[PDB]
């Protein structure tokens, strides 16, 4: 026996989040969560949605959320999405950062899918990211931040993709055709974390690829109860709009019941 909840009013906004529907774009869809929309080139910009439930890292669970990128190149857009597991809470995220540059919360991990070419751990051209400029292109993977607040790629590089770099996401096209059954990362699209407390590993699935890290990897002491908070920051300096959506109806959260 399993539950989920699901975002709508399950989640609390913190920082540059919206919430407005796109009837123009996203037709099918009501009202979508946008971060990044304040544009200031001054400071930047960020905003998390934190769950409102503790996570359990004894228990199974899958977090499930639909994305929709900027369409925008990764020198101009989005730093991308932070899928962040803490013991802290957004108020900390506003103040110290999160996991999509190379400084955050301490201790802070999970998931990024990056979106831009910002910083040292980006520069790595084997395993993320080769494509610069005009390139929509980014990387998957875990990391964590250290007792120090600098963030680390941790966990596996994605799992039996021939991509190279291994990591890779083209993370947004122009395309018109959304439902050509490719992959359309500026049109809504499952990220699902999928934990197995059995084997103590959190799957990622995104973009048909998929990255494991363990508990271990991530610094999570099963023993303590974490937020969960999507996250995501446009950098100062970048004229663009990096504007990141979800749904909030499509964010799912099941775990068993005890
Ligand atoms: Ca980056």
């Amino acid at each position: 026996d399993t539950v989920t909840k699901k975002g709508t009013g399950n989640f609390t906004a913190h920082g540059d989040i919206i919430h407005k529907t796109y009837k123009e774009e996203f037709p099918n869809e009501g009202t979508l969560t946008a971060f990044n929309t304040n544009f200031n080139p001054n400071t930047g910009t960020k905003g998390a949605l934190e769950y409102n439930d503790k996570i359990d890292f004894n228990k199974d669970f899958t977090i499930t959320v639909p994305v929709a990128n900027n369409n925008q190149g990764n020198t101009t857009g989005a730093d991308g999405w932070g899928f962040m597991f803490t013991q802290g809470n957004g108020q900390d995220f506003l103040n110290q950062g999160g996991i999509l540059r190379d400084k955050g919360m301490a201790n802070a991990s999970g998931f990024k899918i990056d979106t831009a070419y910002n910083n040292v751990n980006d520069a790595d051209k084997t395993n993320n990211l080769s494509q610069i400029g005009a390139a929509k292109v980014g990387y998957g993977t875990f990391v964590k931040n250290g007792a120090d607040g600098v963030t680390n790629q941790v966990g596996q590089n994605a799992l039996n993709t021939k991509d190279k770099p291994v990591n890779k996401i083209i993370y947004a096209d122009n395309t018109t055709n959304h439902l050509d059954g490719q992959f359309h990362g500026q049109r809504l699209n499952d990220v699902v974390l999928n934990y197995d407390a059995a084997t103590s590993t959190i799957t990622a699935t995104y973009a048909g690829k998929t990255w494991k890290a363990t508990t271990d990897d991530l610094g999570i002491d099963k023993s303590q109860k974490y937020n969960f908070l999507i996250t995501s920051s446009h950098m100062q300096n970048r004229y663009s709009n990096g504007i990141m959506r979800t749904n909030l109806e499509g964010v799912t959260i099941t775990t068993p019941q005890a």
